[PDB]
């Protein structure tokens, strides 16, 4: 009755007509899909360098690659996931058979932001699509190239009633969330993410939200401060920053503060050399308006840049910069930068650096550099965050048989791997009791049974 | 600043102090809650009988044994829930360690209902308590004195900063539900359910509900008529049929539906007799307000009782009433019963009986009395529901291996069992990579590297 509502309408019938829930048909649409992504392979590297420039090899690796053994994985085990699962019963209640069926939700809504723009599209999906649901896709509007790519693929490789992208910004978003879907899997900011559960909220609808908030990395008396230099700067440099799991602020020791800058600076050279944005390997701000944003968080903070700083508009250029003397009161401090700027914070004792982050919002990750392992051991039993890595960053996301999401205000819900399959599934338990064999153990009246059913439970 | 809120920020503190998250703790605090009960045992049925007319032998085994067995699981299972647990890492990441810790979410709050009023409240807990959490609880004033046996028990047995319990109606419920609690347990009803998931999204709070809805029962032209009849009646006439996944109706072949209802009547009185009003194995309704709506049901659908009917206002008696002649748009089938009136309806084909249900919301539980098994096959495939049991009603909720828990309208999440414990528990993903043997296979420069990214996928 309504444009957005008529493609919602269509998805909710195709799910009804029950071709969804054929493991045949899944595995199919799944090979179709791997497919039309190495299809349009070259069709997805030039939409994600036009609008976050984003060179082949890192776009390859965190939009295209990971999506593809995705596709795979989920090609071998769906029989696996999928099966009903035979479950023991207990003697007291033989002969009774118990089951847990693995089904999908209906009709599914999944909203994609701007900075995996693919990635954090297909990922989901793919567990959409093993769960044996239906799916629309609301891609971000600010990498619009990116975004009808993946209409393109979309509608030519399946019919709109069983995926179909719709394009736009909030407006369109607007209509989506408060549509009765059966489940909404959403990326992106906390703002937003508060709009979607609310709008969830009011027709009682499930969601995972992964959302942001400030990644620390604690770097510890006892580092390595060379490898840790490099594994950092991988973590913090790719995406040019844009990356929810990105070291948004460092907590490094007193002792070894400046070390660690110019390991920073060194190996930040051994990765993009003198000149840096002359270098094939770092990407761009996605836009005039993310970019006008951190520079000016760069002109505010121009008494402490300590290592980069300059800027071209004309290709969203920002060089990767160090920040140094950054308190908890600076402005840098107050929101997540999303780009290419790491402020730098000095601690003294281990207990100041947990209570720093522990007075902050749950972070979607948590870093910290160290080879003393009663320290890693409180760091990580007092400090709740999504999931992170021990002298290592971001590289937690590249295993898919770990969950990835947040909690608190960082998010709720999780995927990767079987998890986003999960995801999009109901456990449906259900028992099987034969009437061939009756009795009247648990049946009344009870007269003089209390006795038998205390030791039920005894 | 406030006495509810006084209370939330103690509970908050003393998890800051962390003592809940040592297993050692948790551990002495379920031997204390198994102990508490089994102490207040006739404390708890005097309550339960005086509120709810429940006998002792089913007001124990719903409410009172169920759970002190769950206390025993839990206990044997503590280390196993708790224990981190060691994830395979992919060979192209080695030497990366890869970890799941099993960490709690914080302060908890439990809302739980009139009808089980010790059962709802118990089993989240121990959950929440297995988990490491703290916790605030919110018992039904409709069952005044469990309500308060309930405070008598948890004061006496924990100290109020670890588990409280907050009594009374809306009001304190509307404080609670609008507090940053770091996770919401709700059980209960639709309507209060949406008011509680909207409270939760406004501080982004993660949330199980189980509320209700309708649940079917088909019994099938190849059905065992007998044993249906004796099997049904457990699920309807425990508690009164105030239970949430007791069978509210009737889907009754058409050849087969005289004969049910003398098999119904005449297997209830095998169960309370004639004159059910003396039986003691038959409980009562809660209140005087739901007295008097399900008397005014009855009186709204006096033309179609086929078996039983009267009350007396004075102990809230309800008899076993059964209906016949029922049709989709009758008042009894517009809302959940919820008490002992068992309205029955005739389908011919099986295809209408699916459709009949589909069109209504998700039941929380689904009911098919049948000894043909494609005709199981496609109820189980085609209808979603929460859980439910082929030949059998209730019963799986008994199992605690399988997870308790509604779709769509009849509810998110779900519990019982290690499914309580993992509902309060955060699943934190962290990877562990060795600084002696540091590398350079996915870093920066890209140069000539493409091959070997692209084969990370391959």
């Amino acid at each position: 009755m309504n444009i957005i509502e008529q493609k919602f309408y269509d998805s909710k019938a195709f799910f009804n007509t029950q071709q969804t829930k054929d493991i045949s048909f899944r595995k199919e649409q799944l090979k179709k899909l791997s497919k039309a992504i190495k299809s349009y392979e070259s069709d997805i590297l030039e939409a994600l360098y036009t609008d976050l420039g984003k060179n082949k090899v890192e776009a390859y690796a965190t939009e295209i690659g990971i999506t593809l053994k995705s596709i795979k994985i989920a090609r071998k085990e769906l029989k696996n996931w999928t099966k009903t699962k035979n479950v023991d019963t207990p003697l007291y209640l033989f002969p009774t058979k118990s089951y847990i069926k693995k089904e999908p939700y209906g009709t599914v809504l999944i909203i994609a932001p701007f900075n995996y723009p693919f990635q954090l599209v297909f990922e989901p999906l793919i567990g959409a699509i093993a769960a044996g649901n239906t799916a629309i896709i609301k891609p971000s509007e600010l990498t619009p190239n990116v975004a009808r790519v993946i209409k393109r693929l979309i509608n030519e490789t399946f019919d709109a009633n069983y995926i179909e992208v719709i394009e736009g910004g909030i407006e369109e978003t607007q209509t989506l969330i408060h549509l009765p879907f059966d489940y909404v899997f959403f990326t992106g900011s906390e703002n937003v993410g508060k709009i979607v559960y609310q709008a969830a909220s009011e027709n009682l609808v499930p969601v995972t939200l992964e959302m942001g908030g400030k990644s620390p990395v604690i770097v510890d008396e006892t580092a390595n401060i060379k490898v840790a230099s490099e594994r950092i700067c991988f973590g913090k440099f790719t995406n040019a920053g844009q990356t929810s799991v990105a070291p948004d602020y460092i907590l490094v020791h007193e002792s070894v503060k400046d070390d660690l800058i110019t390991a920073l600076s060194k190996t930040l050279r051994e990765f993009y050399g003198q000149n840096i944005q002359q270098s094939p390997d770092y990407g761009r701000i996605v836009n005039l308006k993310h970019y006008h944003r951190l520079t000016s968080l760069l002109n505010s903070a121009q008494m402490n840049i300590v290592f980069g700083g300059h800027s071209d508009e004309d290709e969203r250029y920002i060089e990767p910069t160090l920040l140094d003397h950054v308190t908890s009161d600076s402005a840098i401090m107050q929101e997540e930068i999303f780009g290419p700027i790491l402020p730098i914070l000095t601690y003294q004792s281990l207990d100041e650096a947990i209570a720093f982050i522990h007075q902050r919002p749950k972070p979607l990750s948590l870093y910290l550099f160290s080879e003393d392992e009663n320290a890693t051991q409180r760091v990580i039993n007092e400090l709740s965050f999504g999931g992170g890595a021990i002298n290592d960053t971001l590289m937690h996301l590249a295993n898919p048989k770990l969950p990835f999401g947040g909690v608190g205000a960082s998010g709720m819900g999780r995927y990767h791997g079987k998890y986003s399959f999960d995801t999009f599934t109901h456990e449906k338990s259900y028992i099987f009791k034969s009437t061939r064999l009756e009795s009247g153990v648990h049946l009344p009246p009870y007269k003089g049974k209390f006795k038998y059913i205390k030791a039920f439970f005894k």
